[PDB]
């Protein structure tokens, strides 16, 4: 089978509140603000899909939030998100691969040039054949062309195929496709799904 | 009673590989040589007590370590550290001072003042009567001085004090002065000692 993988808050938790929090430790602007001001629209989809710069993207978001950062300073914070390892994710995945399951990762990512993100992460390159990224293909989920390039490149038919997303669009883009989309609602999904088919 | 907790890997989940991970990010540096370069000596206690300015740290890790960073890219890295709250302690922390206890935060940091760290996360501040830091002090754990200051500073005795750190070289320079120390094994040692206590 393909497994497909997403990233965020799948395999990892993610949460970029650390980030406003770093920027408000930083401008001293009150959290609250941040948090109504910091939403994710165009400049998001088109950093996702390498259209505009790290820097474009950098622009844009502090436009939206009124924060005087310079580019270093935005880095900086962005370098702040919070990202833990969900173990039980990863070693389902390395287990899915010795038993000749194929196993990647699909991630719409904001990661910037200056910045160490989850998909560089050792654990998670080892743990996947192959990690499909946003900036890198010039598309993102949950548009067709995104799934179809992975069933291409891994030579699989929707029907062997099984995506893991927490999106619900994410999901509804691969069922239009004719992949089985697995919801994740939370930590046990996954667990679930895999609990008799492995161990 | 007064009750003092440490921060790290007590009140947080802190890991600074992710550091390290981001240094090599940025360096291309093999994870491996930082992971043996990397160790806590004396320009860790001086920075600890604020003897030394950020820049004087930065300047001696990256010496020790081969770092060509500049000052905004070693905080650039250093601000990625995995940090996790334990919400179990935190919600002790808020159910002992509901129940007139007094509680504090006792913490050698190496905060920089560009970084966001910990001791500025709103939830660790609001669950802590007062918050003690090494670089405010100018003193670290386990310097008899630093539990000294505590004790005078809330007046409280030993004998009506519990402190709670991971660290045995802390455990023992408290329990010289009569203080009740508890050794942080894991995440269990400070719920089973709270278990019957509040519920
Ligand atoms: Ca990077
Ligand atoms: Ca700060
Ligand atoms: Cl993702
Ligand atoms: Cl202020
Ligand atoms: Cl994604
Ligand atoms: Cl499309
Ligand atoms: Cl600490
Ligand atoms: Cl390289
Ligand atoms: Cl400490
Ligand atoms: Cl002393
Ligand atoms: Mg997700
Ligand atoms: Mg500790």
């Amino acid at each position: 089978m393909l497994y497909i993988f997403d990233l965020g808050n799948v395999i990892v938790d993610i949460d970029f509140n650390r980030v406003l929090g770093a920027w408000s430790d930083l401008t001293r602007i009150p959290l609250a603000s941040l948090k109504k001001s910091f939403h994710m629209g165009e400049a998001f989809h088109q950093h996702e899909r390498g259209e505009i710069s790290d820097e474009a993207f950098a622009e844009a978001l502090c436009h939206e939030m009124a924060l005087p950062l310079s580019y270093e300073q935005f880095s900086h914070g962005w370098q702040a998100v919070f990202v833990a390892l969900r173990p039980e994710v990863i070693a389902i995945m390395h287990k899915l691969r010795e038993q000749g399951h194929r196993v990647v990762v699909l991630s719409n990512t904001n990661r910037l040039h200056t910045t160490f993100w989850p998909e560089e992460y050792p654990e998670i390159r080892d743990a996947a054949d192959h990690i499909y990224l946003s900036q890198d293909l010039g598309m993102r989920k949950p548009e067709a062309r995104i799934y179809q390039h992975v069933l291409q490149a891994e030579g699989f038919s929707p029907s062997d195929t099984v995506f893991f997303d927490d999106n619900a669009d994410n999901i509804e883009g691969a069922n239009q496709l004719g992949i089985t989309s697995i919801l994740v609602k939370d930590k046990t999904t996954i667990p679930d799904y895999f609990a008799k088919v492995l161990c």
